[PDB]
């Protein structure tokens, strides 16, 4: 029970190299933070049991905490999203990884917890993407606990119950919700669904998305991201909401807003961007045109009813890995994409390079803040300060060669703020 | 001493009532408030002095307080902003108004003066969009302080100064920050100068836009939709930042960010969007192609260094009302526009009626709040709650004909929010 | 019946002549024209009839041909387009013309037959925008035709006229349609309309085009223009069309293509594109939602049925100049622009200056052609050549600040075409 | 040497089948000539010799024109393009066919010849992609000529050597331009492109688009499209041009035109979109920014120089299947794609079957025309008429939804047009 690592076969590893040589060139955050904090080894003395799913980009990550010097153990937070060349480098590299393409729910739960114990003890630091890391210590391994001192939570599942078991006087670490800073919520959220939301679906149907009719049920930042993607293809947007500012916010940009009720019956590609249940259900899928393509960008399978289709539909042929065409006892097909998971993980590779190294940057300043400033941050889920989002940003605007201008002692003065300090209130919405 | 109102000419009435009638079906959201309050009468009790630039649209604005039963004085905030015909229906319709256009110092002053007493005493509410009709009397009016209840801020430059007179122990009424409403923020800065900065542009030169390359200095939310404006004509936008996050925005839709300095090389059109000074100074012109067009539409003719121009150039020949054209001793032209200050208000009809109808009916709500809920703010500058915010936006849905979804108790439950109640947290960034 | 010109008011001038500086930095090709044939006179004898909306930009037109050496006699081919203080300078200038803003049916006759006559004979080169001075001259003065060298149109009507009479063995001049260039058809159609469409719509009504739903008859180039316009601003665009190749064209844009029957239902704003007939009637306006604006900028108000407005409305209110509002038998307004004309020239300037530079040297390359190249063009309808039309625009890369790539012999060779020399088809769409 | 037919692995049909039914409900055109002709079998007695990628999208081709009653016998006109599933199918459908991926040269040119000859004589019909079918025959089996009745070509180097030829009184067979019609050029080289280039750079780098300066070279259809393309993601595209007309076009859409020299400095993404060749140098190679894509969506291989890589290059590695990295002497690297040939063909699976079901529809209207109108196309190469190019898009409109308006004898009248024949002029250029 006393393994180094785990992954699907170790020798993709000189390919998974060739790729993190690639990607680091995209990853200018965390690239930088090496440069910043290779020396000072910020990071000594922590043992980070990272689980985020297992890919180039994280890769990129892990070798990052590692370079500022750090102990580290990972293990992919999906069963799929894993990337076993990706893996077999950081296998290689002498780091303990338990991650591997589609493993067994059994099999899930044992890779976590071979990140729980290092040579020197068990860890003292949590890196999550969904708060299983946390959930599964939390309620198993207490002992450790009073060991952890810090964990950083970057998705609104992790955020939300960690809010809550805190709320409930359980959360016994201080937490940094690092989701929530701007540089990681717009990139992983609406920039990084842009990029590959149509790549998933050209992927799996290859399919032209122009002139086509394409209903987005909610327009949050993934969203508005996937609206704006699919609407530069040349498609027509219709979109569905239950907030009324984001629903003005789509006609103030052209989109038509309705009821999925009533756009079931116009669409021909259908994206959910929600964290809602129960957004495409069979009222829907017996008037959908026919073939069309139903794929969720949501966070679980939980918004379209899978269900029904293996139910109420007669037939079910498989097209292809993560493509799936039901047929309906009405004659028409339905195209459901990644059995209903997360398409752009399902059928793209994720999110580009670029788009992670901003949410990944965030995430490794985290844990310096974390575990260097604990006075700093008593038990309970607090936020990254904003003059550290803007340093995330000012470290990617190298990449794309943007020449930013820099305030003057008058200016300043005039504007009330410091020269380098915090350009704006806290409750700035960008 | 105690004139009834004082506008250009009465007679302008029987058109101003053209207007209005035109105008209020393109301001659902005041004409709800009218509708929803008018039997209410919410606002009894309440003298408001309202000093907001004397427009159509704020003649709906004054129309919708009285039908919620209030005493109102009104002044224009600016002495050009006005619109006499606005302002000859309010005087017809027996409210008193002082505002004409291009009024003196002097004349602007007194105007302000003029809504100060009502023939039941003082008054006890303020509806500000610069903060002069507060600053005013603070300082030369505290006699009256005690009898007032709250004011309303609309205006960055009037907010902040709430923020620091409550911060100097020096705010003596409880005040609510109106602007920082997404429905008002949005509308007023975003949407509103999209709209209408090429209309101010085209008015006053009847330029082409597209093939042009348009320098934009600030990518905040004017900025954004000035730049988004801009693109949509043909042109080649070119942005300028201190911001690292917002010139990160900016760089992710394509558009290319660099300094005034090497932008001032390449413009054609420039837009200063800023509440900063010293944008574009003497280096910047000598450098400009012949005939750059020159304008600003952040919020004082304080961004342009028109002083320089008025001083090394050699002629300057005026072609029309807000449109001058002055001769460097290099052989270039260069138009300016609005004499420096805002050219959507200077060269245009400012923001379309709809907008307004947005950032105005948050403005009757603070009334009503401020004004029927004093215990629920202590002095210091509020926020509206969101829950309203919403209300605002929900309120314009109708016109534009938006089907608005509508959660479930499973669905609520699932989300953990109200079924009606506020659909997202407060630091939601939209 | 000898008088040197006719103008509204001489004093104008002063001002007309400021505009036609900042104009002439607008308009490279003429301005080009005049460098290149100053000297040379290429137009020396000729002694042009120009018919062509008296504008500023017709005026450095004008004053373009008459630099090139030539003789010139203009009248307006509209009665409303005229641009008085234009028309002043040229004639302060010493240049026969005879257009005034509204004249009469029997004024506008008399000012085209006023350029007939030249104090050395009558006119011998025409210079069309609609063939009234074509049509006019072939049924009234035959005389004069075998004096005439040759005509340039640049209307759809015009140059289709040109092909009838030439078909029916009428046409007794050699013509040069101008109008299929693609620097004139793509500006003067494309780039033209969508530069003024909404200018036109925005100072007649002021109104907020974002997130309106505006209906566009027919996706040809006016029309796609339009729609591209309209979409910058945020309107949901619908399209109607007979044409199957532009229907598609139109869906693969985003758009949503339907009959103007369907689609008066939802329209919030109307423009109609075509030179087609009855394409808005009354069982439309019956149907179109409160406070509709419908305009057309087609080319003449044979698009809309003003007509069934003015006899099945109710009562009809005059809002201002070139803008009314009738009232339906159902409750509804109706607000209709330019009574019906063309919106962008009855409720703006018309095209920009840069637009107009493009159709303009089109025009002015016409004539030098037919005038210098008789021998080259017998009786019929002529198009220019290609290796002009890449001149034209040639002349405009400069303005715009546009480094054109060069062909190279190795390369030139491998594409089989002149280094300089015609690098398209003449099938080519572009 | 008289084998049925020659594909990779005759099990894969299975397959491929499942790929042609989810095809053929993308490709109404096709669908539709099915519909329309398989009754009437216009094809018999017909046997064509088909030369073109065989792909899914030909497959649905082949069994068009085999339903329209027809002998076939097909060999892709490219190594590459072959998708041995397609083929499978194809085969096991009865159907001579003689492709499979990546064959050798010897084994293209064996391949197509096995298409010559049929059990009842040799071919009666050609249908190119290239002109390798028709130069193959036209200079070795010159007997079967006078057995020819048609040539339907698509490509421009195969269309212009046909116009050779026929200069040269070689062409000894009618051909039909085919390309040169709307609904196939405007795909085929627009619509194609734009959607299929990005999925090409995307699967083979994975890289994040926005953010990113993109230069095109060429500002034809193609590039039109990948120009659209890139900056729907969020790139800032540069356009190089040769043609002032095309270059006017770019700058009138906000695009930035300049050289290939001063843009190579600028770049992070090239794509060449020309039929020229030394487009991109090793002068520009070593001023490119470090790990800039190079691909080239032309036509050759030839738009690139590969060669110089390959010889100044340090180290070249294969990061994978059509993705090479080469190390400069400089220290920056340089991603090249496809080798330097067709990227979306290379990276992805081509263009999408709507668009194919649009060329390829003009395609089989080309086959019964020259094979049932032969009288009507005496030797040279010919234009398909207009009304039929109306017919491949009516044809689509039915997939997207779109309610095409119908003219009416007044309009028709007024128009001067037939209700339902050609609605426009034959040097329209939509
Ligand atoms: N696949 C990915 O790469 C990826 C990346 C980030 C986030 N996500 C996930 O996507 C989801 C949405 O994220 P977000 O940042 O846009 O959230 P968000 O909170 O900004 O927006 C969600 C939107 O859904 C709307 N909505 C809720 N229920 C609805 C219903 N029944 N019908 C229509 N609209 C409804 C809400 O009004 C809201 O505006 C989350 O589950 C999130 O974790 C996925
Ligand atoms: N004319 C109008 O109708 C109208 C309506 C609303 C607001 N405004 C005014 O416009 C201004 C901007 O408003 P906003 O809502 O976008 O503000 P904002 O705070 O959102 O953005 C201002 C932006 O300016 C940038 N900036 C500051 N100094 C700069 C400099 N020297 N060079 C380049 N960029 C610089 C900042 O980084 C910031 O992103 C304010 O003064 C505001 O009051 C005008
Ligand atoms: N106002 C201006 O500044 C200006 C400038 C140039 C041209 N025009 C005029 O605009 C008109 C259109 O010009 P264009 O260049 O786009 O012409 P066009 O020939 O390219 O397109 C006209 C379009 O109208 C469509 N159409 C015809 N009848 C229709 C109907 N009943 N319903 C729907 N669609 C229908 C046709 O299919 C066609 O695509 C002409 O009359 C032209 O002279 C005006
Ligand atoms: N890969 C595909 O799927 C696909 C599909 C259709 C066409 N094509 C090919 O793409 C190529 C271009 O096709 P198109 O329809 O756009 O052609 P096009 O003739 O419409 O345009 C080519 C453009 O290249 C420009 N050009 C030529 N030499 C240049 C140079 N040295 N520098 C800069 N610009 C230069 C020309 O001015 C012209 O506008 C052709 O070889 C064509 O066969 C490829
Ligand atoms: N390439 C990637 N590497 C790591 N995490 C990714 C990638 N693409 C998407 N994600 C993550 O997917 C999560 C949702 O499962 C998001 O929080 C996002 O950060
Ligand atoms: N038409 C209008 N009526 C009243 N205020 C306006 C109008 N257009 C713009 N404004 C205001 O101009 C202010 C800046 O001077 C903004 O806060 C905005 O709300
Ligand atoms: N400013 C302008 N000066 C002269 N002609 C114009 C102008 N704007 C539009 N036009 C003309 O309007 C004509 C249609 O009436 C078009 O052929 C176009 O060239
Ligand atoms: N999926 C496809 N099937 C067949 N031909 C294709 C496909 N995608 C692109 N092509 C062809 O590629 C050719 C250039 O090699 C184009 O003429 C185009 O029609």
């Amino acid at each position: 029970d006393k393994l180094p690592y785990k992954v699907a076969d170790i020798g993709l590893a000189a390919w998974g190299r060739k790729a993190l040589d690639i990607a680091e060139n995209e990853m200018p955050g965390l690239m930088r933070m090496r440069e910043m904090y290779s020396a000072s080894k910020p990071l000594k003395g922590a043992r980070i049991a990272g689980c985020l799913h297992m890919t180039v980009e994280t890769a990129v990550l892990i070798e990052t905490l590692v370079a500022l010097g750090a102990e580290v153990r990972w293990s992919s937070c999906n069963i799929f999203s894993t990337q076993d060349h990706a893996a077999a480098a950081i296998a290689k590299a002498g780091i303990p990884v338990f991650a591997w393409k589609g493993e067994t729910d059994e099999e899930y739960l044992w890779c976590i917890e071979q990140t729980l114990h290092f040579k020197d003890g068990p860890l003292n630091m949590i890196l999550d993407d969904g708060g299983d890391l946390t959930n599964l210590i939390h309620t198993k391994h207490p002992q450790l606990l009073s060991g952890i001192r810090g964990i950083s939570e970057e998705t609104t599942t992790g955020v939300h119950n960690l809010y809550k078991m805190m709320a409930n006087g359980i959360l016994k670490v201080p937490a940094i919700n690092v989701n929530d800073s701007v540089t990681n919520s717009k990139f992983d959220n609406l920039y990084g669904c842009r990029e590959s939301l149509i790549d998933g679906i050209k992927r799996a149907t290859d399919v032209m998305i122009a002139g086509k009719v394409a209903v987005v049920a909610g327009y949050g930042d993934v969203g508005k991201g996937c609206a704006q993607a699919l609407r530069g293809f040349g498609a027509r947007v219709i979109i569905t909401e239950i907030d009324p500012i984001n629903a003005l916010q789509a006609a103030m940009e052209g989109y038509e807003v309705t009821t999925m009720d009533e756009a079931c019956k116009e669409g021909n590609i259908f994206v959910t961007t929600t964290g809602c249940v129960d957004i495409i259900l069979g009222r829907h899928f017996e008037q959908m045109k026919d073939d069309a393509i139903v794929c969720n960008i949501g966070h679980f399978d939980v918004e379209i009813d899978v269900k029904w289709l293996n139910e109420n539909a007669v037939e079910k042929v498989n097209i292809k890995p993560q493509v799936d065409r039901y047929l309906l006892k009405n004659g028409h097909r339905i195209i459901l994409l990644a059995e209903g998971r997360l398409v752009n993980l399902g059928c793209a590779m994720g999110h580009p390079s670029f788009v992670m190294s901003n949410s990944f940057t965030n995430q490794v300043m985290a844990q310096i803040e974390l575990w260097t400033h604990p006075d700093k941050y008593p038990v309970g889920v607090h936020f990254l300060p904003k003059k550290l989002d803007e340093a995330v940003a000012e470290a990617h605007l190298g990449k794309l060669n943007v020449k930013l201008t820099k305030l003057t002692e008058k200016q300043a003065q005039y504007l009330g703020m410091p020269i380098n300090g915090p350009f704006k209130p806290d409750h700035y919405r960008y």
